[PDB]
């Protein structure tokens, strides 16, 4: 019953336990749960069609779900269909898993989903992409969407570390420490220096001087880590969601300084608000907090990193935001969720909001 992997979408909530066995709860009636039907789940509920197909992550885009094994070497997706974002080459709902053929046999490193588009790397370190592309996203070289996987050609050559995927635009880090951003552009998120979208990879060339180890993406904003474990944040910030202590915009990686002293180890971007995981397995949040998305007690939104605080102090090992909640696995192999709960997202049986991480009995050694 260790829990392994958690991601959040927009109104759902998957889990990978040990024991070969995926969880999903929140919103089903876009068949983004996998189980058959659509029905809403408010607690976890195991995903019975991927029982011992041996998957070793799972990651939520916005209404649908992608699921993986390495040695099955076979891709997974279920949810809403439309612009090709399950990638199976058309633009039905699917509310079983169904594997991705175009992807059978390929070593996957990472996979991450944003609203409507997705990225696979490979352990190579080519990526593909699939999914809406009206803005670039897919880092292709136009607005055509695909809805089959097409490789980035743009990499040709350049080994990916690791992708990540927002509303509509991408980012990546290399294996060299470059970092890169593409597709909607418009409020700074890309790193870029401007508003303007790219059909391709571009490189951020302003990054304080370092190369980049991770990447996460928002709505309209976007974060980045480096290798000493300085974290920079680029985009919107009208919610506070860039954590400078202002609501100023950047348009370029903008390091925040009050995390100087901590090594940030993982990352996550919802839709408006950010999570930090430093080394030590403390959990900073930041931005909107209108439903308790933040998880300080209050519904106040923070233009400043401000712990989440959990029971006697244990210790956070994953966290991941949807649009507007927010889920995080701690040492005790516990699994807390907040933020809007109208969904059944947060997985406590009652869907009500929380503005302070509470536990999931149904995955949780506690209670």
């Amino acid at each position: 019953r260790k829990v392994l992997i958690i991601s959040a979408g927009a109104s759902h909530s998957v889990a990978l336990l040990s024991g070969d066995i995926v969880c999903s709860w929140g919103r089903g009636e876009d068949g983004q749960l996998g189980h058959g039907d659509a029905e809403d789940r408010p607690s976890p509920t195991q995903l019975s069609a991927l029982d011992g197909h041996q998957i070793v992550s799972v990651t939520c885009g916005a209404d649908h779900t992608v699921a993986y094994s390495q040695s099955g070497m076979e891709v997974y997706s279920w949810g809403w269909g439309n612009f090709g974002r399950l990638g199976h080459g058309n633009s039905s709902n699917l509310f079983t898993p169904l594997p991705i053929k175009a992807l059978h046999g390929i070593r996957i490193k990472q996979i991450a989903c944003g609203d409507s588009h997705c990225l696979a790397v490979t352990m190579e370190g080519e990526v593909q992409s699939w999914g809406r592309n009206q803005n670039g996203q897919l880092g292709l070289g136009d607005t055509e969407d695909s809805l089959v996987p097409q490789k980035i050609q743009a990499f040709e050559g350049i080994r990916i570390k690791m992708v990540a995927a927002g509303a509509e635009h991408t980012a990546a880090v290399t294996e060299d420490g470059d970092l890169y951003g593409w597709g909607w552009g418009r409020y700074g998120n890309l790193g870029l220096g401007d508003r303007t979208d790219r059909l391709v990879p571009e490189r951020v060339t302003s990054t304080g001087g370092e190369k980049m180890s991770m990447v996460a993406c928002g709505w309209r904003h976007t974060i980045s880590v480096s290798y000493s474990g300085a974290l920079y944040t680029y985009g919107w910030s009208k919610y506070g969601q860039l954590g400078h202590g202002d609501l100023e915009d950047h348009l370029i990686p903008h390091k925040l300084e009050a995390l100087s002293n901590s090594f940030i180890s993982q990352i996550s971007g919802g839709a408006r608000h950010t999570m930090a995981l430093t080394s030590d397995g403390k959990l900073y949040g930041w931005g909107w907090n209108k439903f308790g998305q933040v998880g300080v007690g209050n519904n106040l939104d923070q233009c400043s990193p401000v712990q989440v605080r959990f029971p006697d102090d244990q210790k956070v090992v994953q966290v991941s935001c949807g649009w507007r909640h927010t889920l995080a696995v701690t040492e005790r192999n516990n699994v807390f969720a907040w933020g809007r709960g109208t969904n059944g997202q947060l997985g406590i049986g009652e869907s009500v909001d929380r503005n302070f991480p509470k536990i999931i009995e149904a995955l949780s050694v506690d209670g």
